[PDB]
């Protein structure tokens, strides 16, 4: 099932066709909007998916995006499939499971931390929560290297996770930019 998707009127303008097996669209919609958020920037995706985003992300002009998402085969596949279809520094495509060190994915990819983490449409298992949130906590860029270091969060209509960011007070969560669908930010301080 190929979903096509292309960006909205008015913007600083692609279209892009992936097989699949929201927020998405959102966070997409948003980068072409605002493509200054990701110019030039570290790019890390939490659950990639179909790699839209990443795309979008790539297109964009960050100098480095990490698209990831489970160790599963046929689900990185055609995510590498989906990105490397839209790339002519390309994107690199790494396994990453929540929670985990990302020791391997600093080794994969030579980057440590990412200026920019999105985290398009993750908050529907609440059992993973707090293995985003320590994700977040692991992959974003820390206030002494990188002061404008963001994580942004989109989803489809808890907020529960954004209540498990603050009562761990390292990062801080708010909200960012008005719904379309909603739109927040984490950051560190």
């Amino acid at each position: 099932r190929v979903e096509r998707y292309q960006s909205p009127a008015g913007a600083p303008q692609c279209s892009v066709q992936v097989q699949t097996t929201s927020g998405a669209r959102a966070l997409a919609d948003t980068l072409c909007w605002q493509p200054e958020l990701i110019a030039g920037k570290t790019v890390c995706e939490l659950g990639a998916g179909a790699g839209l985003v990443s795309i979008v992300a790539f297109l964009a002009g960050a100098d480095q995006v990490v698209a990831t998402d489970y160790p599963d085969p046929e689900i990185l596949n055609s995510l590498e499939s989906n990105i490397r279809e839209h790339t002519a520094a390309s994107p690199k495509v790494v396994p990453y499971r929540w929670g985990d060190s990302p020791d391997s994915l600093q080794r994969c990819t030579g980057l440590q931390r990412f200026q920019v983490v999105l985290l398009a449409d993750l908050l529907s298992f609440h059992q993973a929560h707090d293995a985003l949130l320590r994700s977040v906590k692991m992959l974003l860029a820390l206030p002494a290297n990188d002061p404008t270091a963001v994580a942004l969060v989109t989803f489809t209509h808890d907020l529960a996770f954004f209540r498990l960011v603050n009562a761990d007070g390292a990062l801080i969560a708010e909200p960012w930019l008005s719904p379309l669908v909603h739109r927040w930010r984490l950051r560190w301080r």
